[PDB]
């Protein structure tokens, strides 16, 4: 039925504004197609972990996969599973799978916790028409407080087993002449600690993180969306898909959203109405909405920018061989905490992050998630025939993104020696991995899609709160910026509309 507010998905947009709509005494439905994350399955735990996937690693797949850069060591474990509403979904387009969590919280439940606010320079260039000035004086700082960002202890760290692949690569960088930065999180480090001494139950310390954390991790459903539903004005509904959005007759919004069980199965289909609409379905899930609705009619007046200005946050991993001297260790936190910033805002950019690896055994490898500048962008086209968002992005796009990584990783196997693995991706000789994103930004950019606070063009009440906001890159891991925008956006909002 009607509810005054619905927000489209619960991640980092979609729980920023619906706490705040709560605070301001505007009852919520939240729609989430996956699952709220809180039954202990079969071993006890709510979530598997990457030595023992199992059906939740997966949203509707049939065979568990290794996390990429692990397939080495990690495809033994690998097994048959029931298509099931599993928290960790590969969306497999032409030429990029992009990564996804599914659930209460989003891809905050399966994130690595990086919590890092973007060069203000870099914001100040892709964001030309926002004000930089409350972004830093205001929304960063209320982003960080709420997402519960903390900072590891640097003689634990220092002195650790658990951090030696990150240490390992910081001599390594050091003497190409590039530094590292200690990157803050959302896992509690304090928790990590008693984990390495044995007092607590391990999470990081157990290779867990990319199927979620059982312990330690303080994802979207433990802050913004805990403080939501304290409000008393807020409400989610679980494995409710939205599948369409009209404008009613006589006002507001209306949604047809499908209910499903774990294993797929439809067991009902609803109208939701409502006054004010805020989508917060991610990158891929609110710019599919908006094209659908677009092309299939139901919202004729939304512009040509819908499903435009994707990109990957220049996203591209690789990994290089240690000497024989250098091992990084069987025992890896899955939570990173260094990485190389080496981002200049010019094109040779990259800020790398230190990727822990999960084999468990010492494999001498150094893994990097390199984060680049690459202009390249990609369209979502809707396809009324199967009526799915297609994404128009080829693997060539990626180039720039490959040839900023190559070139800052070449100065360090130049100033060691070292070479880099070609077998961590596939049969064929490859060392960069360039058809993956888990930081898909765009395809309802910011004063283009929308105005300058998610409002979509061409209708009132109407909003767009999360990362398919960001013209495609922002030079960092970024959660911090989608939470710190919704922030800015959901305030003016209730100001002026609400
Ligand atoms: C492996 C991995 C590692 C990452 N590591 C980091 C990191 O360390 N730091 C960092 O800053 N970022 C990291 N990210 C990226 C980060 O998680 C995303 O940028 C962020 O979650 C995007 O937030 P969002 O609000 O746009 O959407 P999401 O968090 O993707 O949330 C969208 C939600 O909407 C739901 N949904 C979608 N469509 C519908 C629909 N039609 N109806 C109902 N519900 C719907 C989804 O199921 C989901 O719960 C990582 C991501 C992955 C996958």
């Amino acid at each position: 039925g009607y509810v005054p507010a619905v927000v489209i998905g619960t991640g980092y947009g979609a729980a920023v504004s619906a706490l705040r709509l709560g605070e301001a005494g505007v009852q919520t439905l939240m729609l989430e197609m996956g699952q709220l994350w809180n039954q202990p399955g079969p071993d006890g735990n709510i979530f598997c972990g990457m030595l023992n996937p199992d059906k939740r690693s997966s949203w509707f797949k049939n065979r568990t996969e290794a996390p990429l850069g692990s397939f080495l060591w990690l495809d033994v474990v690998n097994r048959n599973i029931d298509p099931y509403a599993g928290v960790l979904d590969r969306v497999n387009y032409d030429q990029m799978s992009v990564y996804v969590g599914r659930g209460v919280g989003g891809g905050s439940l399966v994130n690595g916790g990086m919590a890092v606010e973007p060069k203000r320079s870099y914001f100040e260039e892709i964001l030309p028409r926002v004000d930089s000035s409350e972004m830093y004086d205001r929304y960063f700082p209320r982003a960080n407080s709420m997402l519960r960002v903390n900072h590891i202890d640097t003689k634990w760290f220092e002195d650790t087993e658990w951090y030696k692949f990150a240490r390992v690569s910081r001599e390594q960088a050091g003497k190409a002449g590039l530094g590292t930065v200690f990157v803050p999180n959302v896992y509690d480090f304090g928790y990590m600690q008693r984990e390495a001494a044995g007092e607590v139950p391990k999470s990081a310390l157990a290779t867990e993180v990319i199927y979620g954390n059982n312990h330690g991790k303080q994802s979207l459903d433990k802050t913004y969306l805990a403080a939501a539903l304290g409000t008393g004005k807020v409400t989610i509904q679980t494995l409710h898909q939205v599948k369409t959005i009209r404008q009613t007759k006589d006002g507001g919004y209306a949604l047809t959203v499908e209910q499903k069980d774990t294993d797929g199965k439809l067991l009902a289909t609803k109208e939701i109405s409502c006054r004010y609409l805020f989508l917060g379905a991610g990158s891929l899930g609110s710019t599919e909405l908006l094209v659908r609705a677009r092309d299939t009619g139901t919202l004729p007046n939304l512009n040509s920018e819908v499903g435009a200005g994707w990109g990957p946050n220049g996203n591209i991993m690789t990994a290089r061989a240690n000497h024989m001297w250098n091992p990084t260790g069987a025992h890896q936190s899955s939570i990173p905490a260094l990485g190389i910033d080496a981002w200049d805002n010019s094109d040779s950019s990259v800020f790398a992050e230190i990727a822990p690896m999960p084999a468990g055994l010492e494999t001498w490898v150094s893994l990097y998630l390199a984060i680049t500048k690459n202009p390249q962008r990609g369209t979502f086209v809707y396809d009324a025939a199967t009526d799915r968002a297609k994404l128009n992005w080829t693997r060539d796009q990626n180039a720039p993104a490959v040839n900023a990584a190559k070139a800052l990783f070449d100065r360090i196997n130049k100033a060691n020696g070292t070479i880099y693995r070609y077998d961590l991706f596939g049969t064929q000789l490859k060392a960069f991995a360039d058809d993956f994103c888990y930081h898909p930004l765009g395809g309802c950019v910011l004063g283009k899609a929308t105005d300058d606070y998610g409002r979509v063009a061409g209708y009132k009440n109407l909003y767009v709160t999360d990362g398919s906001l960001i013209p495609g890159s922002v030079g960092v891991d970024p959660f911090v910026t989608i939470t710190a925008l919704a922030e800015r956006n959901v305030e003016r909002i209730i100001k002026q509309d609400v």
